[PDB]
C-alpha cells in the first residue's frame, strides 16, 4: 500500500509549522479529500526526532475514534516525509478561542466530554497521551473536536503537569483541568511572560479564578489540578461530574 506525491492534487495551505506545512489535498483516483502534512527529513534528524515520529506514526495508525484525528498512511521521497491525514474543515479550537475570546459553560462541558471519551478509549488500549494544547485540537464538519497531535506512547510549558517539569497515566487529568480553565477564561491558568515564571506557577500549582467562573467549574477544575497525580479523579469521575452532566450535550 505505497503512496506517492503524484497520487494527490495539492490544494491551499491549511497552516504551517516548524517541520513542514499542511496542505489541503485530493487523492486523484477516488477524489477523496484529506490533509497532507509535509515534513522535511533534514529538519527532523537535526532535532533527533526522526525516530520519535516513527513510533508515534505507528501508534496513531492503530487508533480509531471519532474524537481522534485519523491517520490514513505515510510515505517519503528522497528529501521528505508525508503524513496522510483526516481533514477537519472547521479549523483549530485555538483559533475559535481567539475569535470568541472565551467559551460558555455549555461549549466547554461538551468539549471536555468529547476529550474525556477520547482519552478513556486510549487508556482502554494502554495508550496514554502527553500534554494537550488547543493548537492541536481540530473541529469536524459537525463541530466535534478531534485530537490532532501525535503525542501518544504505550507544550513548553503552559500545558505540562508538575511531574513532567520537575522530574504517569494521570497526566491527562491535569490536561483536562488546564483546558477546562482555558476554555472559560480565555488563557491557561499558569500563563506568565517568561518560561521561568510559568515553571514556578506550575510547580506550586498557583492560580486564581475570575469572578465569572461559577462554583461548579471551580469545583471540577480544582479537582483536576493537584500537584499529586494520585489525588486526581478517574476519567469516569469527570464524565459524571454534576457540572459536566448538567452542561454537556
Ligand atoms: C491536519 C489537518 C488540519 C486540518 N485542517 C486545518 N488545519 N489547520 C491547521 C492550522 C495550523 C497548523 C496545522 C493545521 C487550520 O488552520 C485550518 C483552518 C481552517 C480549516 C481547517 C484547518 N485538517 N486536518
Amino acid at each position: 500500500r505505497q503512496w506517492a506525491l503524484e497520487d494527490f492534487e495539492i490544494g491551499r495551505p491549511l497552516g504551517k509549522g516548524k517541520f513542514g506545512n499542511v496542505y489541503l489535498a485530493r487523492e486523484k483516483q477516488s477524489k477523496f479529500i484529506l490533509a497532507l502534512k509535509v515534513l522535511f527529513k533534514a529538519q527532523l534528524e537535526k532535532a533527533g526526532v526522526e525516530h520519535q515520529l516513527r513510533r508515534e506514526v505507528e501508534i496513531q495508525s492503530h487508533l480509531r475514534h471519532p474524537n481522534i484525528l485519523r491517520l490514513y498512511g505515510y510515505f517519503h521521497d528522497a528529501t521528505r516525509v508525508y503524513l496522510i491525514l483526516e481533514y477537519a474543515p472547521l479549523g483549530t479550537v485555538y483559533r475559535e478561542l481567539q475569535k470568541l475570546s472565551k467559551f460558555d459553560e455549555q461549549r466547554t462541558a461538551t468539549y471536555i466530554t468529547e476529550l474525556a471519551n477520547a482519552l478513556s478509549y486510549c487508556h482502554s488500549k494502554r495508550v496514554i497521551h502527553r500534554d494537550i494544547k488547543p493548537e492541536n485540537l481540530l473541529l469536524g464538519s459537525a463541530g466535534e473536536l478531534k485530537i490532532a497531535d501525535f503525542g501518544w506512547s504505550v507544550g513548553t510549558l503552559d500545558y505540562l503537569p508538575p511531574e513532567m517539569i520537575e522530574g504517569d497515566e494521570k497526566v491527562d487529568l491535569w490536561s483536562l483541568g488546564v483546558l477546562c480553565y482555558e476554555f472559560l477564561v480565555g488563557k491557561p491558568p499558569f500563563e506568565a511572560n517568561t518560561y521561568q515564571e510559568t515553571y514556578k506557577r506550575i510547580s506550586r500549582v498557583e492560580f486564581t479564578f475570575p469572578d465569572f467562573v461559577t462554583e461548579g467549574a471551580r469545583d471540577l477544575i480544582s479537582r483536576l489540578l493537584k500537584h499529586n497525580p494520585s489525588q486526581r479523579p478517574m476519567l469516569r469521575e469527570v464524565l459524571e461530574h454534576p457540572w459536566i452532566t448538567a452542561n454537556s450535550s
